[PDB]
């Protein structure tokens, strides 16, 4: 049963983890989602790809960084960013940014589970994670509520 060890995913604006791909699934495996930037005219969208079971992305384990460059300015949330994390059986993680307005992309391949971790592995994170929810849960809901000046 050959699966993912650890969630994958991406750090959205608050230093929040993102799961495009969730512990424990049948790889081969493709997942997309679709972002934004975050302020207006931004140039660039940061593509940072964190593995763990933590809500903030500080907390989990940085695989890979890159940037989309070249995005058209265009105001907070217009640009339309592909995000896909395609996962092989030989577990190779290919991470795709593609701008939908341009067809423009950037990639990276990373191998994910460097530890090759085993089940009472995973669990233990997993625990661990689990006694951190709540305390995850509070700093997540803080960062996300819309009640902030600039």
């Amino acid at each position: 049963a050959d699966v993912n060890a650890l969630t994958l995913g991406i750090e959205t604006t608050g230093g929040v983890m993102t799961p495009l791909i969730k512990r424990n699934t049948a790889i081969p495996t493709k997942k997309s989602q679709i972002f934004s930037t975050a302020v207006d005219n931004q140039p660039t969208v940061m593509i940072k790809v964190y593995e763990g079971e933590r809500a903030m992305s500080k907390d989990n384990n940085l695989l890979g960084k890159f940037e989309l460059t070249g995005i058209p300015p265009a105001p907070r949330g217009v640009p339309q960013i592909e995000v896909t994390f395609a996962l092989d059986a030989n577990g190779i993680l290919k991470v795709s940014a593609t701008d939908k307005g341009t067809g423009k992309s950037e990639s990276i391949t990373i191998t994910n589970d460097k530890g090759r971790l085993t089940q009472e592995e995973i669990d233990r994170m997993v625990e661990e994670a689990e006694k951190f929810a709540s305390e995850d849960a509070s700093i997540k809901a803080k960062v996300e509520s819309r009640n902030k000046l600039e």
